[PDB]
C-alpha cells in the first residue's frame, strides 16, 4: 500500500460529513428568492428546485422531509464528475489536487472508476487512511483513521430509499459544464413534467449548485429578466454564491471561475434565443 499524496497516481480518501448523522448546512430552495430578493423576482416563484452539499445519511432523510413538506417526481441530480459515496453512512470523496480525480474521463469511465473504488473498499475489513477535510488541506496525509467496514454504499443506495430517481451530470468541481452536460441538463428539464422537483447537489453546494440554478433560472426567464437580476437573484439566498465573483477564497481557481462566467453568458444568449424561438441544441447553437 501507499499514504496518499493528493496526486491522481495517489489520490486521498476525504470524509466529507462529519458523521453519519451530520446536519445539511447549505439546503435551500430557490422558490425563497422571492421572498427575500429586493432586484427583480420575476418568474421565481413557481421553481420546484432546492439544492445542497453531498448529505451525510442523516442529511437525506432531512433533505426528504423538507420536500416533503414544500408538495410530483422527485429527481436528485447529482453534479459531481468526480468519485464519491458512503463508508458507513459518512460521505466520502477520492481527492487529488483541486478535487479533479476524474477530470479529461468519459462519463462512462468516471463511473467504472468510481464503482470500481467502491468496490475495493467494500471488500475490505477495514478502510485506512480516511482523512478529515481539515487534515487534507493540512496535507497531513498519513494522519488518517482508520474504519471498521459496516456499509459502503452509492449515492444511488440512499436516493432510491427515498423514493427519488437518480439522475448525474458529470461537471469537474470549480468549472463550467462540458457541451454534453449542458445538453443533458437542458434535455432532463424538457423530457421531465414541468411539476418534477429537483434537488440538486454537488461536493460543497456551492459552485456547481448555483451553476445549474441559474441555468434553471435563464431557461425559464432570460427572454425577460436580465442576466445581471439573473445571477444576482440566484446570490440573494444563502449560501449567497455570487457567481459574478471570480476572485474567491483559492486564487489558482481563478481561470475557472473566469472560464464559468463566459460560459454562463453564453447560456443565457442560448436560453434567450430558445424562448424566441430557436428550437436546436446548446451543442448546435
Ligand atoms: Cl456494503
Ligand atoms: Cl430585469
Amino acid at each position: 500500500s501507499i499514504v496518499c499524496d493528493s496526486t491522481i497516481e495517489n489520490p486521498c480518501i476525504v470524509q466529507d460529513s462529519k458523521t453519519q448523522f451530520s446536519p445539511v448546512i447549505r439546503y435551500r430552495e430557490v422558490a425563497s428568492i422571492a421572498d427575500v430578493y429586493g432586484g427583480n423576482i420575476t418568474g421565481i416563484n413557481k421553481f420546484h428546485l432546492s439544492g445542497s452539499e453531498q448529505p451525510s445519511e442523516k442529511g437525506w432523510e432531512a433533505i426528504a422531509e423538507s420536500i416533503s413538506r414544500k408538495m410530483k417526481k422527485v429527481i436528485v441530480l447529482d453534479l459531481r464528475q468526480e468519485s464519491h459515496g458512503y463508508l458507513n453512512g459518512r460521505a466520502i470523496t477520492l481527492v487529488s489536487a483541486y478535487n479533479w480525480i476524474n477530470l479529461g474521463k468519459s462519463n462512462s469511465q468516471s463511473t467504472l472508476d468510481q464503482e470500481n473504488w467502491l468496490a475495493g473498499l467494500r471488500s475490505r475489513k477495514i478502510v485506512n487512511g480516511v482523512l478529515t477535510v481539515p487534515q487534507y488541506v493540512a496535507k497531513q496525509y498519513s494522519q488518517g483513521k482508520s474504519m471498521v467496514v459496516s456499509t459502503v454504499k452509492n449515492e444511488e443506495y440512499y436516493v432510491y430509499k427515498k423514493g427519488f430517481d437518480y439522475y448525474r451530470i458529470f461537471i469537474s468541481d470549480h468549472r463550467a459544464p462540458l457541451d454534453s452536460e449542458v445538453d443533458a441538463l437542458v434535455a432532463l428539464i424538457k423530457n421531465n413534467p414541468e411539476d418534477t422537483w429537483y434537488h440538486v447537489h454537488c461536493r460543497g453546494g456551492k459552485g456547481r449548485t448555483t451553476t445549474v440554478f441559474a441555468m434553471f433560472d435563464m431557461l425559464k426567464n432570460a427572454d425577460k429578466v436580465s442576466f445581471e437580476e439573473i445571477i444576482a437573484r440566484q446570490a440573494s439566498i444563502p449560501p449567497f454564491y455570487n457567481l459574478m465573483v471570480t476572485n474567491r477564497e483559492i486564487p489558482e481557481l481563478t481561470p475557472y471561475y473566469e472560464q464559468r462566467l463566459q460560459f454562463l453568458i453564453h447560456f443565457y444568449e442560448f436560453a434567450r434565443q430558445s424562448l424566441m424561438g430557436y428550437s436546436g441544441t446548446w451543442s448546435e447553437w
